[PDB]
């Protein structure tokens, strides 16, 4: 192609962000346009490349969470714990996924990052990854302007190389694409089309 | 009447392999009395202020080395993406912060939730250390495999371990005697879940 990126089984990790019914199904609280289209591509990357580790994330709010309009927050209720919408989408292939990590778990605070949670408090993701030798993390999924954005940014904050799989992501708001992209690039995240990836 | 108060800063709960195959009717590898645990683990999971709670999952490829069909001990069980591999619907996942899969490659097994049989780490240790876990509570199945080895590995990684003896069932009841001895002087504490209290 134009450039080659070798995926390493010792050193490269993959994060699959909020691929859940509530974000992806037509019915469902917070539908992200072009959400389901990503499945095809993500399923293939998880499938055919040999990452050291793979993590999918899960927005996992209580019935009465702070970020809901019913309690003063920006969003409609979504990804309530044990609700159908909170489940990972049936079209996702979890077979090569070593861990599911949950966020937004406490009534009082929201989390867009896969790394932090209840304020200062960690999810232990940064820890586990480091602990297992991972040096460079790839990110795909939803929402580009939220979970993907902050997860990629906290990964830099924690010392990882970050590569965002450009074509395997979608946003709540496309007007935010300019703003967010700049912020990513200037924080040293490298955006990249998945078709540039090859195995060892 | 000797209690154990559970901390929201240091104490972490591990629920071991509460999946369809070990538990449900027509599951391929049945742990006797495994379904009956569901009441108590749900209570411990929801009534206690653990820092963190982790559900493990046996998660095997369809041609796994540990299957009898390939010369291992066990019927095909917990195949990746199968009815059988799912966590039992009757377990309340609401207060679980993470699910960890194990026995994930064809060529290696892993009774422990800490390490695959070939030294590869699952990441569990680093996660628990990251959040500041200082002791782990273990419950689920199987007492004589997953639960035993997790306990021991938690002890190698330098965690205190309390084992909820009433919230476990074993694949094999006779083995119970040999495992508890090994756990006893592994420094592990055996405790009925009705000894746990909050803050
Ligand atoms: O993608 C996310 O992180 C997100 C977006 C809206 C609501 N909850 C989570
Ligand atoms: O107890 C376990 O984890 C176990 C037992 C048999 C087969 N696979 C896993
Ligand atoms: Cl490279
Ligand atoms: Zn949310
Ligand atoms: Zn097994």
């Amino acid at each position: 192609p134009t450039l080659c990126v070798t995926v390493s089984s010792t050193t490269d990790v993959l994060i699959i962000a909020d691929m859940q019914v509530d974000f992806l199904a037509p019915g469902g609280s917070l539908h992200v346009k072009g959400g389901e289209a990503l499945l095809d591509g993500i399923n293939a990357v998880s499938s055919q490349l040999p990452f050291r580790y793979q993590v999918a994330t899960q927005d996992w709010h209580p019935e009465n969470h702070c970020s809901f309009v019913t309690h003063g927050g920006p969003w409609p209720p979504h990804c309530v714990q044990g609700s159908a919408g909170a489940q990972l989408h049936a079209g996702l292939h979890t077979q090569r996924i070593n861990a599911v990590i949950r966020k937004g778990v406490t009534q009082q605070a929201d989390s867009y990052s896969a790394f932090v949670e209840d304020n200062g408090v960690s999810t232990g993701l940064a820890g586990l990854l480091h602990s297992i030798g991972a040096r460079r993390v790839f990110v795909c999924g939803v929402a580009y302007d939220f979970c993907v954005f902050f997860t990629a940014m906290d990964a830099r904050k924690n010392g990882f190389s970050v590569v965002l799989l450009e074509d395997l992501t979608a946003a709540v708001d496309d007007a935010a694409w300019s703003a967010r992209t700049a912020e990513l690039k200037d924080a040293g995240v490298v955006l990249l089309k998945s078709s540039a990836l090859v195995a060892e």
